């Protein structure tokens, strides 16, 4: 409930992770997500936890997305099936996965005191970065944890851009009078996976004014994946010589 | 053939894997790929297969896309080096990695009966999810299983939005006649990895009209990975005093 | 170092994914595969400083996979730090879309590593644009056993809200009185953006009069936030304005 309408990124299975060592080939990162859970009448499938080959001050376990995400929490648990368990670490990220940054500064952040009870960490201030590395620091029997990290929703958008749908010179808005339409199909460079909104915009107006109203539009109808028709207008007695627009489509999700 | 055009997710490696459990570090999600054959001559590296280590109707291969992608089919395989195989299973979901959905409110899809012949699942409406998870549900010999996700295309945008792009107050489109134009060079805030496409459009006019007539444009120009430049333009007789135009320029894939 | 200095080390910032063709045994696998890795030398249970095939011969790979497309400018490849095992050339072929694969030189080999630890590095002949990308062993010495990494530039991402028709309502505030006018919308965005958004925002409806022959209308966010903004349309001077519309579209970077 601390952590409720957040992402856990391991769980769900949206991270990367490397590790710096690995004891042998079943107390790997396979071994890792919070509450991992192995069968306790075999000994063949290892640990219930990830742990290290090397027991330093120099081991770590790297998580990586390529879309960034606002960190909002670490949690830490210790080994399921032994008394080891990480006491205190620290953290490390980074956002353009070329310069490093350590939360606090480097300082020590309280880890876990027994095998199966969670301690999250709220990170001072959320923390925007692809990658983030649990660093541990100190450790009881050995350097061996579970863990999750937390992060907001994030939202995947993809965008095109068309440019230059015109009426053409001379158009049929350029007589008659009432509501009139000059409407001038559009389909996308490529079909979007769901429904798009559009933005359609003037970026070129040769028009005549009525009594010194000027009066135009121009609005999508019928937007679907594939396309959209571009409807420019207008109405009373204006006329319009011609009309130009550019598009912005955004499908999210 | 059924499947041409779709990407295969595990071969391409698009995907992170978790497993809820693996026999052992020679039996994990690293042998998982459909087809997915070893050394024949030698035992030390495992299964033609992922294989849990605990039996039972509670375990699981999660695949993770940070990317939401339209999930069109899921193919199961048995084991290459041995008889056992999936006989059916039940497909989850996540789109936004918080709530989880089950495919047919979780009845089994039919799996397979033998350890080679490829069985593929056509999902019966297409899923938009980031994470998709193989819960076994009946199985012969042991839970043992290769696997393949296809999914359609992605397609990847990276949008820059710049605001206020000016001519000037009383430009040099507010006087003399014929065309004219106002060039006002863009520089992006970041260099784009490919060409992208630029919309230009109006968010401030200040102009008179020649004879009722209005006359203005903006277009970009020199469209490079840098930036652009853009062109404010009049014709005839008019006389515009200022043009503000506001860009959204987006580069694909 | 100093030649990739800018550049993100994929491997070493867990941005790809990792499949192999075959893994020696579970302590020989691609968790084993980062440039420099170095292991316990003292005990022989966490295997080797390198990712080591099972089958040997010339169908073996690597294979990264990232979701969001990147340009790669170089592969380094390593050998196997603890025991005289390497790469001596291999070829690299890759995928933008997933669905094609194309082979790098056509297929020609590339030139690998002399030795356990000595990194060499090739930036390719021209950047390469792609999601996955693989090392195919072509040659060896003893057996299938690497360390590498891949060099690409930096990525930006972009996450976009687009909005239509913001609208200031017929015959508005702007269509009597003379002078500065405006008319405020408060626009919300469908959801909460996770860093400032800019904001474009376009006319796409106008219904006005001029005023001695003159056209005055604007339109402008105030107070944008990463919730939404405020649409501000206006007039000035003596020019009586109807009704103006708008679209918008919000961009946040990173
Ligand atoms: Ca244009
Ligand atoms: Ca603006
Ligand atoms: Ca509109
Ligand atoms: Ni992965």
């Amino acid at each position: 409930m601390s952590t409720q309408g957040l992402v856990q990124l391991l769980a769900n299975a949206q991270c990367h992770l490397r590790t710096s060592t690995n004891y042998n080939g079943v107390h790997t990162q396979f071994n890792s997500a919070l509450n991992y859970k192995n069968n306790g009448t075999n000994t063949i499938d290892g640990s219930e936890a990830w742990c290290s080959s090397i027991v330093d001050t120099n081991q770590y376990i790297v998580a990586g997305c390529e879309v960034p995400r606002t960190f909002m929490c670490v949690a830490l648990q210790g080994r399921g099936d032994a008394d080891q368990w990480v006491t205190s670490y620290k953290i490390r990220y980074s956002l353009d996965n070329v310069s490093w940054f350590e939360y606090r500064n480097g300082a020590a952040v309280t880890g876990v005191t027994d095998r199966n009870t969670v301690v999250n960490h709220f990170f001072d201030t959320p923390i925007r970065a692809r990658s983030i590395a649990i660093h541990p620091l100190t450790w009881n029997g050995h350097i061996s944890l579970r863990c999750e990290f937390y992060t907001q929703p994030v939202q995947s958008s993809v965008t095109q851009v068309g440019a230059d749908i015109y009426t053409g010179d001379n158009c049929a808005l350029n007589t008659g009078s009432g509501k009139r339409e000059v409407v001038v199909p559009v389909k996308f460079q490529f079909e979007f996976a769901t429904l798009p909104k559009v933005a359609l915009n003037f970026d070129q107006i040769d028009c005549t004014d009525a009594t010194n109203q000027t009066r135009i539009g121009v609005q999508p109808r019928n937007i679907t994946t594939k396309g959209f028709d571009c409807v420019f207008y207008t109405w009373n007695e204006n006329k319009v010589y011609s009309l130009r627009a550019d598009y912005i489509a955004t499908a999210l999700e």
